[PDB]
């Protein structure tokens, strides 16, 4: 028996097919794992389902990247207890961290210590991954995501800065969940693409903040070229090759596709409108796909692979103080950090299925 037994799988396995639970990957977090400074595997009974660090390199060696912005990932900021995975953030008085700011020069902010874990079982399309999670009531990022070992391909389940802040400085972002993915060129020619259309910042009328709410959120990774997103059992977004459909604030579907880019090669940039990727309106997903000539996966050919996902991925859950938030002082302040509950991400369960006939 599992915590999710009574919860319908919202993704469609397809005609003639059903969903098969991926037992080793899935975890309903009902055991005890006490936090430790050591890098260790953890799980129920004898099982090793996770380790308390950012994901290893393809060769198995540690990846010692400590996080974006002024984040420092810390082994002992991860525990399992009370039926939940707990991943939290804290600060040490006087501790600071430098990172490259928006002017391509170093800047410093208070260092945010935070947990980060990686699942020992990788996933690849076709696969559905869903978690039940209490989003942190914090301006920090509550993250559940997938990343290839070589750091080139990424599919996010949740990236949410759910708390408006005690002074509401993060109110604009707190009402949204970023439904996202990334593709990268690795150094030396480092480039990063993620969805920047207005509709990728998903919300719902009557929800002012996600912080403190417990939601179910998942991604159905259908194929190299298709992702579907789900919140509380409802499909809310599809990315399909070169077109997008997303549920608007009132629940109604809008079909869109990219209006323009400067190039579809590696030095290309988005044409923007109102601060977001400029998108045109279509009348169905097929109409949008017909009209579009620009990938919504890899518009600038960073992967040089037919603009598609192609690599198995590690499941990562973490908290982050990202550079853009930290530079803008949207990161937590001392008063907010006095409330532990607000700074602790709780995952009740994460389940993984693949479609089988
Ligand atoms: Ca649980």
């Amino acid at each position: 028996q599992y915590d999710w037994d009574n919860v319908p799988i919202p993704a469609n396995a397809g005609a003639g097919k059903t969903w098969k639970l991926q037992t080793a990957a899935s975890d309903d977090f009902n055991y005890t794992f006490n936090p430790t400074n050591n890098v260790v595997d953890f799980g129920p009974n004898g099982n090793m389902k996770w380790y308390n660090k950012y994901h290893n390199r393809p060769n198995g060696q540690p990846n010692n990247f400590e996080g974006p912005g002024p984040t420092k990932w810390m082994q002992n900021h991860v525990a399992v207890s009370g039926g939940n995975l707990n991943i939290w953030a804290s600060r040490i008085p006087g501790a600071t961290k430098s990172f490259t700011g928006s002017n391509n020069t170093p800047i410093s902010r208070p260092e945010t210590r935070a947990g980060c874990i990686t699942n020992k079982t990788r996933v690849k399309y076709p696969v559905f991954v869903e978690a039940r999670v209490k989003v942190m009531n914090s301006t920090l990022a509550s993250d559940i995501w997938l990343l290839s070992p070589d750091d080139t391909q990424e599919i996010d389940i949740m990236e949410c800065y759910g708390g408006p802040g005690n002074d509401n400085r993060n109110s604009y972002f707190a009402s949204k969940i970023h439904l996202s993915h990334h593709v990268f060129i690795r150094p030396p020619n480092f480039k990063d693409y993620q969805p920047a259309d207005l509709n990728s910042w998903w919300g719902k009328n009557g929800v002012t903040q996600w912080g403190g709410k417990t939601i179910r959120i998942g991604v159905n990774w259908v194929s190299p070229t298709r992702l579907e997103y789900f919140v509380d059992g409802q499909m809310v977004r599809i990315l399909d090759n070169d077109a997008v459909q997303t549920r608007l604030a009132d629940g109604t579907w809008q079909y869109t596709y990219p209006a323009g880019v400067t190039s579809t090669g590696v030095n290309g940039q988005l044409i923007k409108e109102n601060g977001y990727q400029k998108m045109n309106i279509a009348s169905s997903l097929s109409d949008a796909k017909n009209k579009s000539n620009i990938s919504v996966i890899d518009p600038f050919n960073y992967l040089n692979n037919g603009r598609k996902f192609s690599k198995e991925m590690d499941i990562i859950i973490n908290v982050e103080d990202q550079s853009w938030q930290a530079e803008a002082y949207r990161s937590p302040n001392a008063a907010e950090m006095a409330n532990f509950y607000d700074n602790n991400l709780l995952v009740d369960w994460i389940r993984v299925y693949k479609p089988v006939n």
